[PDB]
């Protein structure tokens, strides 16, 4: 599995200086550019007072993708990865719903901005798909270097669904052409917190990308109670341009 216990606690009370932050940019002038993703999507007053901050409210594809390019560019920072060879790359919003209308074959243009090509697919740690179907979140991981491919859906305590998993391995053999050995991948479970709230899945979602992109134990690391105070973190690593500085994952990775 390759998963260890979180070295600290994963979610973790602000600072005063970040609290306040985050409360003034869901009071802030709804005009202010506050943060741009790497995505290049600005994020305003919406983005955090309607779309994430509140404890019962549904996450925007502006957060949820912008916090996980976040995830994917620590880690290609941290290992030094060079542009078009991360060891961590992410998909937009736009891949689940092309894969489900076209089929790989029509994905492309989507690989080749996420830098996933034959030549270096096998090089890359961790690919992170976010997936919603249905307005629920749930996140696609697949691991080269192990040969497998997971999907983990919070409704079932981490469980994947055999739809998601036969999808994600016509898109591992699609991609590696005659470097593809069936018998040598396989569709792994993994167990995950337990949602109950249904508003919650994209903080879900984002919290086990965090885990599978570092290596931890997402079951070990966290619980759905926590989930109020890991919207406001969330909220502060956008403020902050991503997981560096206050915000590095270092002392988890």
């Amino acid at each position: 599995s390759g998963l260890r216990p979180p070295a600290r606690q994963l979610i973790t009370p602000l600072s005063e200086e970040w609290r306040s932050r985050v409360e003034a940019a869901r009071n802030a002038n709804p005009a202010t550019e506050l943060a741009k993703t790497l995505e290049g999507q600005p994020l305003v007053r919406r983005d955090f007072e309607e779309k994430l901050l509140p404890a019962t409210a549904w996450l925007n594809d502006n957060v949820i993708i912008g916090a996980i390019f976040y995830i994917a560019d620590y880690v290609n920072t941290k290992k030094g990865a060079p542009n078009q060879e991360p060891k961590c790359t992410a998909f937009t919003s736009f891949f689940w719903p092309r894969l489900l209308s076209h089929g790989p074959g029509g994905c492309g243009r989507l690989l080749r901005r996420a830098n996933v090509r034959k030549a270096n697919f096998l090089d890359i740690d961790t690919i992170l798909i976010p997936i919603c179907e249905s307005s629920h979140w749930t996140l696609a991981v697949i691991r080269p270097g192990r040969r497998t491919v997971s999907h983990l859906d919070s409704m079932a305590a981490g469980r994947g669904s055999e739809r998601v998993k036969a999808k994600l391995l016509e898109l591992v053999k699609f991609v590696l052409e005659d470097q593809f050995v069936e018998a040598e991948w396989q569709a792994v479970d993994f167990q995950a917190p337990r949602q109950t709230n249904g508003w919650d899945c994209g903080v879900f979602t984002i919290t086990n990308a965090i885990c599978l992109a570092l290596g931890v134990d997402p079951a070990q690391a966290y619980t759905e109670a926590q989930l109020p105070l890991q919207r406001q973190r969330i909220a502060a690593v956008l403020l902050n341009g991503g997981f560096k500085g206050d915000f590095t994952l270092d002392d988890l990775h």
